[PDB]
């Protein structure tokens, strides 16, 4: 027998960002009506997978290291669970741009991989974790989720395939699968090669910071713990093939941010270097979630107060980052 | 076309299956004026729907490379010295994307992203796209015009959408010169018979049964293979980087309004259609308008019931092509 008698979530992901604070998050407590939950984790472990980010909460979790795109392997770990949510994926803009082939295996064929698995399995509710930057650029105003697909980077194109073959197994056979889509993420273990983790890090080994272009591109910031009670909100109160919005709370160019960087660490406008644009870079981002905000959502961490948390985590978790702003140096 | 080499050299990935083995066909034989005397070389895995007895008047004129574009260490070596690379290469049948959508998501998804950037590091100046009406979803009225939203509803439908959408991240992202073609259901000579018309046209010529699924409301339009190719070849010609291209049907019809011109046109009765439960993946109605390409010349030139017509005859004079395949299909 699969199951028991508490909740069983599957994390694909899991030992990641994003992944890895909703599983510690559930373990936790966090979420009401859901104590005392087996999980199991998925995740590859790729360069971004990290375990000590599941290292207080193993006697919750059961972790397989495999790939979501290995149907073998999910036929035979997902029954039995009642809730699975794919974080999996491939994340970084830049590396998307020097080779997408990853992105688009896992974000796309990773995908049919999990929700043909999860339809055969017959697992009940199904969470395709998403981005903003699946409809490219918007000027002025926000995105209402009725916004057309036109992604701009391989990145963004591989997570807009994987949700059009997600909502396809949606509208074809009834899986019950929900997409979420949220702004640009901040907040403790995230990997160093994201702008706010990689320019605190270096400011905190007095290096300079590699500011893109013109500094005047645009992104909506959500502490990881509102865009998580997002995607919780999704699990209980949302309904299959429907897509919901987590916007940000803090839409900020890279000049802003930047201050807002050195304000929170003391550092100075003298390490902040120019360079060149990234290729495609999109412009700015914005998302409305009243969608959401009706089914209760709404966020809970300041974007004064999560920085300053996220400052303290990256200032005391050396241990951590080290070795990994070691290596991408 | 300023062709790298003596005569120009164009590069047909999936030149093996019904479109495009017809637009090799028409290539080689001189029907897109200012394109005679090319060198062809198609690349093609061979699945259930490649067959090699669609380019059996060419074989002189084409080289043929059994390989798969997902290959991306074949495509390095085949690709450079090609003045125009065309991705035919497909899984195409909704009712397989049903049973099982793994191939589609590989070669319609994957495939293309590994076509692309191994056109991009070749050079290659001219790469087109073919993909389907299908990527809009369903339209009550009216035609999709090229800015359209993506909204597919069948895994076939959303793995060619994620391929056009890879190949324009391509085109916003590096500047690859890559042309996407979408169009509606085609017919004609060569067409492997899961699909409709050849499917109702060879199992009628042997006197069996035609399945009609549902209440047979849906909603096609139609267009003869070479015309859909002169729109491509208009695209090749005339079309702009990192822009799509609607080829339009000239015969709109319901599944019963086809039905009742198939009987005809082989001289069938309807007591040899089943009335079936409809199935999962088939959308209500299909519409392109294609006044974009219209305006760059494009312009069709077979009418349906001629195109039909046509059609027929190939079936009747070519039971050593279809027989096999109608056989294995059961
Ligand atoms: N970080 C953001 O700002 C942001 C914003 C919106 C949406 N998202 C989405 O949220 C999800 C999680 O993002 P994140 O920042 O935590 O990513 P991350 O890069 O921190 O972690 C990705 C995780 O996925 C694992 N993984 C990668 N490929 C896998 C595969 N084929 N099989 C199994 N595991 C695999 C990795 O080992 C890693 O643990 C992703 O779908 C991402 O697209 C992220
Ligand atoms: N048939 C239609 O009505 C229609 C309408 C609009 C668009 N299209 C598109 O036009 C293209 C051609 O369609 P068709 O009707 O000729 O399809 P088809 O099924 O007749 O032939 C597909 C060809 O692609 C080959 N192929 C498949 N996967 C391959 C791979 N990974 N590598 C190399 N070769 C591979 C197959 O061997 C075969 O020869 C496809 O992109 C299809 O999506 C078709
Ligand atoms: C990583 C990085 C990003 N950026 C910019 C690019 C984006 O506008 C913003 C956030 O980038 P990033 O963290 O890569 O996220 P995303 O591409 O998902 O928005 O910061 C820099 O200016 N420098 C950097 O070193």
């Amino acid at each position: 027998v699969p199951r028991g008698s508490v909740p069983r979530v599957f994390v694909a992901g899991g030992a990641g960002f994003i992944g890895s604070h909703y599983v510690r998050e559930l373990v936790a407590g966090a979420y009401a009506g859901w104590q005392g939950c087996e999980v199991t984790v998925l995740d590859s472990l790729t360069y971004a997978g990290n375990l000590a980010n599941l290292a207080g909460v193993r006697d919750a979790v059961t972790f397989v290291r495999g790939d979501i795109c290995d149907g073998r392997l999910l036929a035979e770990v997902l029954p039995g669970h009642d809730v699975v949510l794919n974080f999996a994926a491939e994340t970084h803009v830049d590396r998307s741009i020097a080779d997408s082939a990853e992105f688009l295996r896992t974000n796309v064929q990773g995908v049919q991989s999990l929700m043909q698995a999860c339809l055969t399995a017959g697992v009940p509710t199904i969470v395709q974790v998403s981005t903003d930057e699946v409809y490219g650029s918007i000027e002025a105003g926000s995105w209402s989720e009725d916004a057309p697909l036109a992604p701009n980077s391989p990145y963004a194109a591989a997570k807009a395939g994987g949700d059009l073959i997600a909502l396809a197994y949606a509208r074809t056979y009834g899986l019950p699968v929900r997409i979420t889509r949220c702004g640009n993420n901040y907040g403790p273990y995230q990997f160093p090669e994201k702008v706010i983790p990689l320019f605190l890090t270096r400011l905190m080994d007095g290096r300079s910071v590699p500011l893109y272009g013109d500094g005047r591109n645009v992104r909506d910031w959500i502490h990881v713990a509102d865009h998580c009670r997002g995607i919780q909100t999704v699990v209980e109160r949302g309904a299959s093939g429907e897509v919901y919005h987590i916007a940000g709370t803090a839409e900020l160019t890279n000049l802003e941010l930047t201050q807002h960087l050195l304000d929170a660490v003391g550092g100075s406008w003298d390490a902040v270097e120019r360079v060149p644009d990234r290729k495609g870079h999109d412009r700015r981002y914005s998302l409305s979630d009243a969608k959401l905000r009706a089914l209760g959502y709404a966020p809970r961490v300041p974007f004064a107060d999560g920085l300053a948390e996220t400052v303290a985590w990256y200032r005391a978790n050396r241990h951590w980052w080290e070795p990994l702003r070691k290596q991408l140096d």
